[PDB]
């Protein structure tokens, strides 16, 4: 009961945080190169706790001289699932991805090449701090659904970096663009001749990858051919030290989906199954924030898949599934803590939890409030400190 109220509020606070923290794949026109640029952040869960951030900067330019579509600003939203083939002895990764464009509220000739299932081939040669490796992948893409299925093998033996750190490098032409956004699909517009995709990926507190790729049709097959160079890595760090989780935190208990629903109904105050800017603004104010209408619209747009300007119940479930797979940074947890720690002394008092829970539209007996404290209080001091809060929101 008390653990449900912590999880309910924790989810709401984390949700508000993620809506503001730029989690999608942001695409913009690059007129100077007749192509696009993109930026985004990837969260890599560290096996023993914590997150390794990877900040991506990207640019794509057409290989051919034919006309391409230069998009208005929008983003891609990715759902990735990593697994292992039980009958594969080589170092490998199996990948299932669903990628959808959004971010623009309510067709090129190259798009015609993507109406069915298209075979994919991927080849990567890498060198990270002098540790060389090669990867070959094969599978299929079904852009109608934004669906990719690939299997990758390290053809040089043992991969000297974690597989998750190579996912973004290892075919955005398979993204699903909604009907109202077909004019913003640069990737398909450049086909069949293709594009060059370049990135720098900064692993926070560690080294960086530099990648260059040619993506194009070779016959009926969409081929991704990549060179990757990594420098400045720590031999003992999260990447060369292989300290990152592999498997996607995939499975959802019905207790978890139920917690997401309880969180949803904190926002959805009129019980109509969708969250408006008014409702989101109401919750954020009750937590001590003061967003403008433009900010509220922008926050909703980050998860508003259908572009109708509200967060629908399925859109909320989808975002919460995405967010909870990946760990918060310590800066983010400290910020969540400060929603409760209203005076800043490093301790959440009963009066402070009482204030927050009151304002969020809950009538609670002080005994209910005290047993919340009791649940988080690892050292019977009658308060919640940061170390206790960190465990309560993980
Ligand atoms: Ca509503
Ligand atoms: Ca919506
Ligand atoms: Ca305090
Ligand atoms: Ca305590």
């Amino acid at each position: 009961s008390s653990r449900r109220k912590w999880n309910k509020t924790g989810h709401a606070v984390r949700a508000i945080g993620r809506l503001s923290s730029l989690e999608n794949v942001y695409i913009m026109a690059d007129k100077q190169k007749n192509g696009i640029k993109a930026n985004f952040k990837i969260r890599h869960n560290i096996e023993d706790g914590g997150v390794q951030l990877a900040y991506h900067y990207q640019q794509n330019t057409p290989i051919g001289d034919g006309p391409v579509l230069l998009p208005d600003n929008h983003y891609l939203s990715v759902q990735s699932k990593l697994s292992k083939d039980p009958n594969e002895k080589r170092d490998h990764m199996v990948l299932l991805e669903f990628v959808t464009a959004a971010g623009i509220t309510l067709v090129s000739k190259g798009e015609e090449l993507f109406t069915g299932v298209v075979p994919i081939l991927v080849e990567l040669d890498g060198d990270v701090n002098g540790h060389k490796f090669s990867v070959s992948g094969e599978g299929e893409g079904d852009a109608t659904y934004g669906k990719l299925t690939l299997k990758f093998i390290c053809t040089t033996g043992k991969l000297p970096v974690p597989w998750p750190t190579l996912v973004t490098t290892l075919v955005q032409c398979f993204s699903r663009y909604p009907d109202h956004m077909k004019q913003h699909d640069f990737f398909k517009s450049a086909m069949p001749e293709g594009y060059i995709q370049e990135r720098t990926i900064f692993f926070k507190d560690d080294g960086n990858y530099k990648t260059r790729a040619e993506v194009k049709f070779e016959g009926d097959t969409l081929v991704n051919r990549i060179e990757l160079k990594g420098i400045d890595f720590k031999e003992d760090g999260n990447i060369l030290g292989h300290k990152l989780e592999y498997n996607t935190r995939d499975q959802l208990t019905e207790e978890q989906i139920a917690e997401f629903k309880e969180a949803f109904s904190l926002f959805d105050k009129d019980g109509d199954g969708t969250i408006t800017t008014k409702e989101l603004g109401t919750v954020m104010r009750s937590l001590g924030q003061n967003p403008t209408e433009a900010e509220l619209q922008d926050m909703i747009n980050e998860v508003d898949a259908d572009g109708n300007g509200t967060i629908d119940f399925p859109e909320f479930l989808t975002m919460m599934a995405r967010w909870m797979k990946d760990t918060d940074s310590e800066e983010e947890i400290r910020e969540a803590f400060r929603v409760f720690d209203k005076d800043g002394n490093g301790y959440i008092s009963a009066a402070e939890l009482r204030h927050v829970m009151t304002n969020l539209g809950e009538k609670l007996t002080d005994e209910e409030v005290d047993e919340m404290i009791r649940e988080a209080d690892i050292d019977g001091d009658g308060q919640v400190n940061y170390e206790e809060f960190v465990q309560m929101m993980t």
